[PDB]
This record gives C-alpha cells, structure tokens and sequence, in this order.
C-alpha cells in the first residue's frame, strides 16, 4: 500500500532550560526524532513531513535524510493546525500516519499493527489505559464503539474517570483526512484546534474508528523534561540489553552497559562492567572486553582481548590481538595478528604488525611497523614539524630500545636493532645497530641541595 | 522568634565496627551529623548544642561550627538524662528542637513544619505511621489526641498494634522543656530516662502536643549500620540527581552520578556515566564530561570538553578547552582558553597558555606556559632537585621536541625551539633553536642475543 | 553419617549460543557446576559423581576437584536414566543427594536442613511454591502427605492448578535409591525416564517423603540462557555486597561492586564505586579504595590509599603507601613501608623500598630499589635485551634525574644522584654524579617549515 508519516515537532520545549531544540536532544546517541523517523522509514513511509517551529536552521543541519519534507508551523495554534499545515502535501490515495517528534520510543511493531487495523475510510488510533490519566484526551465510546475524544480540559468531571486515553497517534486516508481538518473551529477550552475532534466528524459521517494498543507503555511516552529523556534512556538500555544477553552476548552487568550505535557479533562474546559501544562495531568470536572501556566505530577480530580503561576509536584490530589497560586507539590505529599494546600506548594512523608489540609508555603516529617488532618503552615517533606530519616506516625484526624517539621522515630496515635513548634522524640499514649515546661518565663525591 | 538546637550524638555504634565515632562516617562527602548541623543552622538555631560520650577528641577535631555548644553525657542512662544535661543552656524565652546525630536526611522544610504547628505552650512533635512498628515509642492518642508515648518494651499487646510512632524529634520551649525535664523518673522497662516522658507530663498540665508528618520516610531514617549508611547514600544521590536534571543538567545515568559537594552551572551541561563531583565545582555553559571523571573543587568554562577517565583537582579551565581522556590535573593547574591536554598528562602549579597544547605522555609541573605553544609528547620539566622545587618559563610560539626535558629554573624565549631529545639546561633565546644531539652513527652486520 | 552428591551436567545447552559446556559459564569469577561442587564438598559429600554428556575434554581440563567421580551419559533419555547410569557406585549405607549443575546458587544452609529432615527410609524433597508453575514437576499431597510428582506435560489441567513445584534436589539412601531406580519405565508424555517417579515408588513401599523448603527462590533457579545467567551475578553480587557492609566494610554503592574471589579485610575499609576485586584479596585496617579499581590477588596493608583507576595483580603493598591514579602494578611488585607511586606508572617484578616514590610516567621491571629513593619522572628500567631480561638494582638515598634508562644489569650505589637524561650502562659509585649529557647549544635566527 501507500503511506506518508508527519512528524510534528514545532512544539516548545522549555521545560529542557536547552538553546537546542527539544527534539534534537539525543537518547542512546541519537536526536530523539531521528528516532522517530527511523521507524517512519522503516515502516515504510513513502514521505516524512516534518512539521517545525524554530531553530528550523539547526534541525536541517541535523536532519538530512531524502524522503524528508520541511512544513513550517509559523504559529503554533494546537495539533489539528499544524496537520493543516501538512495537509497540502497529502495523497488522496494515500494513508497518513502522525507520530510526535518528542516520543522516540513508539515501535515499528506496533505502528504495523495500527497500520493493519485501521477500517476502510476508518481511522486507526492508538489508545492505552493509565493508572492516572489526568492531562489526557479522553476516549469516549458508545456501545463499545470510539466516537471521539474529550480533551481533558473539555471533560466533564464523570468524563475524566474515563482511564483509556489518546496516545496521539493516528491513521487515515489522506483525502478523508483532507476533508475533516478543513472543517476544524477553534471553540474549546484551549482555545485551538484539535486534530482529537477528527474523530468526531469521522464517525458521524458513518466511518470507523479502531482502537488498538501498544506493546509497552514506554512505547507511546513523550519527553518534556530532561528527567524524563533519562528515564526513557534507561529503558531503550535495558531492552538493547536484554536481546543481547538474549542473543548470546554475555554482559556481566546488564544495567553497566550502553550501546549507542550498532553491534556485530560473533559466539562467545564476553563484556565486563561500565563498557560503552558508539558508532557502527564489529566484534569476531570470543572477543573479551575488560571494564570501563569505550569502543567506537571499530573492528575487532576473533579472540581479542580488550583490558580494563581502554578506548578505541575508528580502529582494526585482526585476530588474537591484546591491548590495554589503559591504552588509547586513534582513528587510523591497525593491529594486525597477535599485536600487543599494553599500557599507557597511544597509536594514530599507526599500524602495528603480526607479533609486535608496543609494551608501554609510547606514541605511535603516522607509523608502518612491521612484524615481531619489539618497541621499547618510552619511544616516540615524532611525526610533526609544526606545519606537515611524516611518515615513521619500521622493518620487520626490528628492535628499538626504550626512550628512542624517530623523527619523521624516517625508515628503520629489516633486523636493525635501535640503542636505548637514540635519536633516529637517518634512515638505519638492515642488520645495523643505531645509536647515539654519549659515553655514562662519574663525578666523586657528589652532594645535592 | 527565637530558636536553639540540641542533638543527640552521644550514642555506641556499636554495629559499625569502626575505631571512629558513628556519626563521623560521612555520606555523600560529610560527616552523618555535620548533615544535622547544616540543616539546623540553615534552620535559623541560634546555638547547637551537640551532646556527645566519647570520642570527643575527633568529634571536636572534625566539627568546628561556631554555634556550636559541647554537652558531655558521661553515662547513656538515655534521651531523657541527655536532655537533662543540656537542659541549663536553654533559654526560658527559646523554643528548643531535638534532633538525632544519626539521622541525617531530615529536611528543613519538614523541620519548618513542625515549627509553625508547635502549639503555644504546647510540644511539635514528628510521627510516622510505619507498615511494622516494633521497636518504636508507639503514640497515644484519646478522642484524636496524642496524650502521649509508650515506648516498645512497655506497650501491651494492645498498644502495640498501633502503627504511628515517635520519630525522636519534637520542639518545645526553654523554660516548659526544663520544669518537666527535672520530674523525670526511670522506673521502666529499660530502666533509663526518657525524655518521651514530657509528652504524658505536659498533656496532665493541660498543655497541647501536635503531630505533624515527614515528607518522606528516609528523612527520619537512623543509621546504626554501614549498610543503612549505604541505602540513604543512594537515596540522598537520587535526590540531587533529580534536582539536576529537572534543573537542565543531563545526566547519562541517573544511577551513576554522584555529588559530593556543590554543583554550579550553566544551560545544555553534559555528564556522561560514572562521574564524581567533590567539592565546589562550578561549569559553564556546554560543558561535556564524559565517562569516569572524577573533577573536584575545580572552575570550568564554557564549552569545554572533559574526555572519558580524566581526574581533576582545584584546577581552571578557561573557556573552550579540551583535556582527556587519561588526564589528570592536580592543584593549581590552570588552562588559558583552547588550551588542549592530551592523554597521559599531568599537570601541577602550571598554566598552559591560549590555544597551546600538551598533547602525550607529558608531565609540566611549576610552569608557565604561554600562548600557541605545542609542547611534544614526552617532555618533562624537571622542577625538584631533591630539595627545592624551581620555575620553568616558555614564552610564546614555542615548539618543544618530543621528550626534552627541562631542567628548572630555565627560560624559553619566544619562537625558540628545541630539538627532540634535549636536555634543558640554559635558557635559550628568542627565535633560537637549543639542541644538544649526538649525531647518528651505525654499526653493521649487528646481531643481539 | 555418610553421604555422597551426584551432579547432573549432561544436558544441552543450546539457549546459551556457545562453544562451551553450559555448565562452565562462569558466575562471579567461577564455572557454574564449581559452586555446585563447592557447596557438596562443603556439605561433607564423601564422593562426588559429575554426569556429563559432552565437552568432557572442556570439563576435565576446568574440573580438578579430587572427590569428581565422572559418571558419562552417552544419551540424555531423562534424569532418571542419568541417575542409573551413577547408581551402580552408590552405597547401600549412604545417603545420596542430587543436585544440578546448572543451579548455582544453592545454599549450603538449605542443603544442611534438607539433610536432616529426610525420614529414615523416607526421601527427603526440596519444593516452593510459585505463582506460575507451568513447565515444573507439580506436588500431588493426599491428606497433607507427599504422594508423589506429576509432570507438567502429564499433568491433568486440575493437577496444573497445584503451585507447590519440585525443584530438582532430593536426598534418599544408597540402597532405596537402587531398588527404586531399577523399577523406573519410559511410559509417559516424554517418553523418557523421570528420577521423579521414585517419589510414587517410595510411597507404596510405605515409605515417607519429606518436603522442606529453600530460604530463597533464587536458590533453587536454574540457568538456561545467559540473561538468567546475568540475573542470578546480581543476585549474588547483592548477597555478597550485603555480607560485607554488615560485617564493618563500607561500600559507597552495594550496586557498583563486584567480588569475583574471596576478600579478607581489617576495620574501616573504604571502598568507592566500580572497584573489582578478584582472586583472594587480604585488606589491612583503614584502606581506602578508590573509583574504578581492579585488585587481583594481591595484599594491601594497614593505611593504604589506592587512587582511582588503579590496576593491581599479585601484588604486595606494606603499611601506609600510595599508588594511583592511572597506576599499574604486575606480578611481583612489592612496596615496602611509605612507598609513593603516581600516575602512569608501572611496575612489574620490581620492589620499591621504604618512603620510596616513583612519581610519574615510569615504568620499573625487574628491580630492586631501596629506601628513600627518588624516581623522577620518565624513568625507565631496560630490563630486556631482546632475549633475555636483567636485574636494576638501585641503593638507599638515591636520586634518579627525569627521563633516566637504566640498562640493565646495572647497580647505583647509595646516595648517587644520576643526572637527568641519562643512559645508565655502568655501575655507578656511592655519593657519585652520573652523567652523560652533550652540551646545550644553540642555533641563532631559526626559522620552522
Ligand atoms: C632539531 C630539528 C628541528 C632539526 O630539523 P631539520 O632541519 O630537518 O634537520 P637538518 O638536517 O635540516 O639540520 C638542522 C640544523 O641543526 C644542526 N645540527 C644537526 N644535528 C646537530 C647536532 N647533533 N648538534 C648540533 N647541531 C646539529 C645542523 O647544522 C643544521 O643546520 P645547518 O643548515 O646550519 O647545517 C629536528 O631534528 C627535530 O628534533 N625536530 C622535532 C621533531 C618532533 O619531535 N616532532 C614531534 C611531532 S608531534
Ligand atoms: C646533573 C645535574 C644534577 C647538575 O646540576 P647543577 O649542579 O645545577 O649543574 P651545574 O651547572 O652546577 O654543574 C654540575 C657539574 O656537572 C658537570 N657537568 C655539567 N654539564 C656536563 C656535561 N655535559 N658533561 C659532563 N659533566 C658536566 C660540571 O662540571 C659541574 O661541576 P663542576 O663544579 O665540577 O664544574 C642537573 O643538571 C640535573 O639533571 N638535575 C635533575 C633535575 C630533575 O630531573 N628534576 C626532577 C624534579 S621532579
Ligand atoms: C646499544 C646496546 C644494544 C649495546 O649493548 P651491549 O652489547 O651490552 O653493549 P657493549 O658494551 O657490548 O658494546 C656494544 C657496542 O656499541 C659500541 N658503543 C658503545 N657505546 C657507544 C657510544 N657511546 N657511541 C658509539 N658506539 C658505542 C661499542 O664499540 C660496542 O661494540 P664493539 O665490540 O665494536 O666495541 C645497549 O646498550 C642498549 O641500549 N640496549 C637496549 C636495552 C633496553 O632498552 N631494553 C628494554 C627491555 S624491555
Ligand atoms: C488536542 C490534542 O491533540 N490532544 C492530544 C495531545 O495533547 P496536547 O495538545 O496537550 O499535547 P502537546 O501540547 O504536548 O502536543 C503534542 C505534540 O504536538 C506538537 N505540537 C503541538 C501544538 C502545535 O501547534 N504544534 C505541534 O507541533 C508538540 O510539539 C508535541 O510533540 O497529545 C496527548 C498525548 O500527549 C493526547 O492525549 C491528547 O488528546
Ligand atoms: C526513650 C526514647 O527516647 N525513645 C525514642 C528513641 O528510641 P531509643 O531510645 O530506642 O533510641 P536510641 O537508643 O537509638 O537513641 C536515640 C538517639 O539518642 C542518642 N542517645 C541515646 C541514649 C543516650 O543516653 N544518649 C544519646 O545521645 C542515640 O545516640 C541516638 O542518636 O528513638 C526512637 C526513634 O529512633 C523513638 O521511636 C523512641 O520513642
Ligand atoms: C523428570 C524430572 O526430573 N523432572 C524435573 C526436572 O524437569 P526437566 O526434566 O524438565 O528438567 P531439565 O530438562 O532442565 O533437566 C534437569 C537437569 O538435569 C540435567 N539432565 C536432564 C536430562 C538428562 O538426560 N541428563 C541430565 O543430566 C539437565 O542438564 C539439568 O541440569 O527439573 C524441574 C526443575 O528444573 C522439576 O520441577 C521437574 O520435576
Ligand atoms: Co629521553
Ligand atoms: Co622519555
């Protein structure tokens, strides 16, 4: 079938104390109405019509995807207005979905089910049943069947007892659509128009309305406070959590774990205490990741083991690899099989060879080395000049002595062996040993301070 | 009106299984009672008088309030004789509220309640109604009137089921507290004083007791254990947690997040998972911290960004800065505006200037730094020489080679610049380039081990 | 008396999505079937008969027990048909308990009280009641008196309304236990054999069954997938975390704790969140522990302070000393009384003498350094020549300058003072200055790319 979505998110959102507009706050690494049309496109919408106030200039730096249609709301005189504003862009022979740009969590499952529900020339609407359903649309129905809904405002005092409640989300054909938001007055308790009293005009008109529900009710809860945005953000957690655990992937905390991205994975996976997943990762099989560490955007092969406090970002890591603790992986940072990176090492734009190992205290950037390379503790490669960065190229057996720095451009052959505290300005040749000490002398009787 | 404070702090905690006084183990950064203290001169008490047994040494050590009166209660013969020994510093024109050392998230505002309820010439006294009331003073009422107090081990059967009980705390006035103080007898259960007495004592003297209710259970909470101690820790934290998010502060978790001191802040702040806050600490406006920090007694400027497991102590940060992760600032470390601070960085006494940056494996301690200076990874300035700590200098435009080391007290003059692997010993000039480099010599066909 | 435990690790784990037998998933630092063991041993089992299926290789490499008699069950017809296979080494004066690998949790405590209440003759059986029974053995009673166990798949939909569930665990004599085994048939709904029939079987001999009850539900929960898994660590973690508080420990969030080995301690100990502590651990009075920290086997004396995301393995920290943040301890590292070590710094079969300190960025390996000794910052021991390591040794009173390598084998003398930016290949004498530094020169008017 056809069908077009229409996000409203012009409303205020001052109760966030936010120069950024509400919807652009971000859960789980993510605005939260990226959220929203996620499940819009993945649902199927053939358009996105978002419906916007202010801050429109930073919304579009944010949002840039194709089926997105920008409607502006200049005044925001209620709900049924603002769909006024959309109506234009409407398909006769298409259904029209509305969601809220501030409920992220609403999903795809449930918007299918409405979708399916919806009777023909009918509205489908979602509805749930609240302990207190004060602040609410009230769902009234005669005989069992939804005519309509009061606003709470509007209610009586024997209507506000009713507990099933409009969620805001709704289905229709957008010529039916068409015909009912053109007949909207604004003569309520508010004093706006209502996209609620469709529902109304709908059934006197002979049509439908079904009411179906949704699978949680985290699924239909909007965000008007920062409170309220981490409230949600725990839940989104603990259900990422769940399939997981679900799926094979052993978290030793469940509730000390945030993945804000997606996660590849393979069998025996096994994460420890306070780890954070951003950005697409790719995890091989039985790859261990010690506490506290971050991994953003990176590939991990098979067998890998991950330290405590490491962070790596944008890296690739082959097979049988063990980095950490405390190790730091820049963008560029390659290990190939069986490399080592043990503590307080930081690697940019670096690659690492089958077997070597970089053991402590070091800076690798810029850097070709190759394989059983041993890098002594200390070394540096001083990669920049101040105006350009050079390349460091380290042959295969090469063993450089600790607190050696090379400076770039430079490239050590094959075998070579790098005398402790060297300064490495020219090339060394293969099987050459490179130094540049200055012979250890004593001086008796020495008295300090 | 006028008002004085008494509390209670002359207990055996016993079940803390601790060389130090109960009320001395703190939560969320204080002292159990110095939390009484605050809230009892944030209250508007004109003295405390702090009643206490033993351990007066490091009570006296660790509070040094001025209001503060010490009562020694040689003998715990129980509340009542407590009283009895403050009772000769009360003023007959004083209201007089009691409190419990070991019940440290009682509110003002419920304290201020009470206050306005106290009948005149009456008693305001603090109850609770519990789910299991064992072990509490159980409140009698006649016709709706509290008429007095029975504590657990002399109720009956009978009295026992009543489910409202003392919560210890109640007000008075001076001279009324001290005529029924001195008719206090000890034939009971426990053979003690109590000083729940006064309630039956007055009701007899046709005076009048109100009863008026916390806002919560935990704020009248006693801690006779560490493991009660770790409950209202959590509590207290997900009070303040709440505070801050409803005050536009965005906390990744809620659940780690902890404040042990005052939060200052600007709009739109960031703080990621597992972050401890100590002190007084004061951020600007888009402050990001990321996971693991911990930032005590320090001033942060607008739109800095604290990286992942970054530790900062009485430190400035001007606005724009960014330092982490793995970095660590002790006292007196300041950063000038985009100043920027790599991983494994320590800086001490120093200030790195305007957009100059101490990016790897550095340690800059007794420093001025100034601005647009790049300091390469693994530079030391070598500021003790085992006796006296000296003074490094480097002006602006400065470029330091990887792994030179200072040795204080040396100035750099502006535009210099120091070749990789120097060592520092005499001040260099404007524009000058300081080295003290063997050149590199090699030796072929070298074989190690 | 004399008993002996059969367990049950045969079946398929296939939820769990790994290569591994599901019984050897590890809980709190230990294979799933080893509490299991653990609990048997410690309840006085004289044999112990593990029953396997498959991956015995995997189970014998992690099962080293002495009392493990392995009892292999080709195929899984049932637990019945898995008890005949271990029957035929019972003994006819033994009691025999039966128990599963996979309910870890089991407590010794209910396995003590199920021990004595079985009647002589009689089967003594563990149930609880739940709310939902479904898929569980249900308790058929006649007059109050255990008659025997239906199925859930044989069951009667009256019957599926009993909510009393057997468990699993059950105690009965060697002897009765063979005749009653023999008798077992396949004619039912799974067509295989139940270990559950032997209730009915005992009853019509005019034998009794006993049913006693576990003090928690988690007690008797088995796991299947690694979500359950995940649940009962938290479970266990809590348990632990509450031993700990009421027994003097403070934990500054019983949430964010995690012991994964057995924790010895003295008074007052401090420990803040997410410290991990694994192995055996021995804890003197008054240590603190900060945030984030790892301690493996290792001993911590009276006074220590541990900063922040400090790493320690089999490590041994005498009174008083300091170490963190970013600090990182290998096996063998010793500090004597007052030692001090810093940020980024690591030590490995090092021992560093009393009032000792290694301050900064350093890394020490295979050393002996005295007392009152100072280790600048970039100090690094050259411990390995690329095929062999060997041994520093550094006197009292020593001062090592910044940035400092010590080839190893080496030895300073007490009271010399190494100058910074040394290369240590000889010996270097008592009271001596060691040096080996090119002068500072400088190049006039020096212009960068
Ligand atoms: C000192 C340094 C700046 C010189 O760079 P360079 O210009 O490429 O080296 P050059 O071969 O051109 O010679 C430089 C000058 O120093 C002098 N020089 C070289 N080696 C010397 C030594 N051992 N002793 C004294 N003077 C020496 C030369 O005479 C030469 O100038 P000249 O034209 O008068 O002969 C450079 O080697 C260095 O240490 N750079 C820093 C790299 C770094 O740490 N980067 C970190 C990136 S994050
Ligand atoms: C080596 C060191 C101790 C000398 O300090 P100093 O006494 O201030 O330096 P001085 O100019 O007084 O001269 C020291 C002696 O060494 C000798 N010397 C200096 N430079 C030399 C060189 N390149 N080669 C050989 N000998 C040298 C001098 O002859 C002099 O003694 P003299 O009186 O016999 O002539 C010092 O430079 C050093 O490295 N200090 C450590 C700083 C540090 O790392 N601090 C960390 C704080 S946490
Ligand atoms: C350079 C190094 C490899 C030499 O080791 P060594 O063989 O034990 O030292 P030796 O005394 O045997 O002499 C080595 C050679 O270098 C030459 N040499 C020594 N000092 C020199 C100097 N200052 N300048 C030039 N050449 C020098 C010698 O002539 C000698 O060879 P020769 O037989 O031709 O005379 C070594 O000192 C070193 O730096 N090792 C690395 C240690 C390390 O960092 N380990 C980390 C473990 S994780
Ligand atoms: C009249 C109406 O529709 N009532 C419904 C609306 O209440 P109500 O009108 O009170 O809801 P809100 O004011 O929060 O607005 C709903 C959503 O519409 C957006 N918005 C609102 C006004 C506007 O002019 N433009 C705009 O884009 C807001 O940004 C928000 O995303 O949602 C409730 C669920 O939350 C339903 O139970 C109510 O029946
Ligand atoms: C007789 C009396 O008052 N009973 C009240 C008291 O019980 P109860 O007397 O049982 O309470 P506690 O023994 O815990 O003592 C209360 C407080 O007084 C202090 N203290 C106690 C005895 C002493 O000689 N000196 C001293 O300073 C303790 O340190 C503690 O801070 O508190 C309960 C609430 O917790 C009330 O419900 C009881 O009605
Ligand atoms: C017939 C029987 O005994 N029923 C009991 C069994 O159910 P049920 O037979 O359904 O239980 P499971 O299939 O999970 O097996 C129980 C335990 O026995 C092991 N196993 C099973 C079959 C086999 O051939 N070999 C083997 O070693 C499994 O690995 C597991 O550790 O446990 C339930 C509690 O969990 C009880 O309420 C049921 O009354
Ligand atoms: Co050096
Ligand atoms: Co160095």
């Amino acid at each position: 079938n056809a069908m077009s979505v229409v996000i409203l998110a012009a409303g205020k959102g001052t109760r966030m104390y936010s120069d950024l507009p509400k919807v652009l706050h971000t859960l789980a690494g993510k605005a939260m109405v990226q959220h929203v049309i996620d499940a819009a496109n993945e649902l199927g919408a053939a358009h996105v019509h978002l419906v916007y106030g202010h801050g429109g200039d930073l919304l579009k730096q944010a949002l840039k995807d194709d089926n997105l249609n920008w409607v502006l709301q200049a005044e925001q005189l209620g709900t049924g207005h603002a769909m006024q504003q959309a109506a234009p862009f409407f398909a006769d022979d298409e259904d029209i979905l509305m969601l809220y740009g501030d409920v992220p969590l609403i999903s795809v499952e449930t918007l299918q089910r409405l979708r399916d529900a919806k009777p023909q020339g009918g509205i489908g609407l979602l509805t749930v049943k609240l302990d207190d359903p004060t602040g609410y649309g009230r769902i009234t129905r005669e005989n069992g069947k939804v005519t309509g809904i009061v606003e709470h405002k509007d209610a009586t005092d024997e209507q506000r007892q009713i507990q099933e409640i409009n969620t805001g989300i709704l289905i229709a054909n957008g010529a039916d659509m068409k015909r009912w938001l053109a007949k909207l007055t604004n003569n309520n308790a508010q004093g706006e128009y209502y996209i609620t009293d469709i529902i109304a005009l709908a059934y006197q008109e002979g049509r439908e309305i079904v009411a179906v529900h949704p699978q949680r009710l985290s699924e239909v809860e909007g965000v008007n406070n920062r409170l309220q945005l981490s409230r949600l953000e725990r839940v989104y957690q603990s259900e990422q959590a769940e399939k997981l655990l679900l799926a094979g992937v052993m978290l030793r905390d469940p509730a000390r774990f945030d993945l804000r991205g997606t996660l590849t994975h393979g069998r025996d996976v096994e994460i420890d205490t306070n780890v954070i997943i951003e950005g697409n990762v790719t995890l091989g099989h039985r790859v261990k990741i010690g506490t506290g560490c971050v991994i953003k955007n990176s590939v991990i092969g098979d067998d890998c083991e991950i330290s405590p406090y490491t962070v790596v970002e944008d890296a690739n890591l082959a097979a049988a690899c063990t980095i950490g603790p405390f190790a730091r992986l820049r963008p560029g940072a390659e290990l190939l099989e069986g490399a080592h990176v043990g503590n307080f090492v930081e690697m940019k734009k670096a690659r690492l060879g089958k077997g070597s190992k970089a053991g402590h205290l070091t800076y690798l950037g810029d850097a070709e080395i190759g394989d059983n390379v041993n890098i002594g503790a200390g070394t540096i490669t001083c990669n920049y000049d101040g105006a350009n960065k050079f390349k460091t190229i380290i042959g295969d057996d090469v063993f450089v002595g600790s607190d050696t720095q090379l400076v770039a451009p430079v490239t050590v052959g094959k075998g070579a062996t790098i005398a402790a505290g060297t300064t490495v300005t020219r090339n060394v040749g293969e099987n050459a040993l490179a130094i540049s000490r200055v012979p250890q002398t004593q001086k008796e009787g020495w008295r300090r301070p």
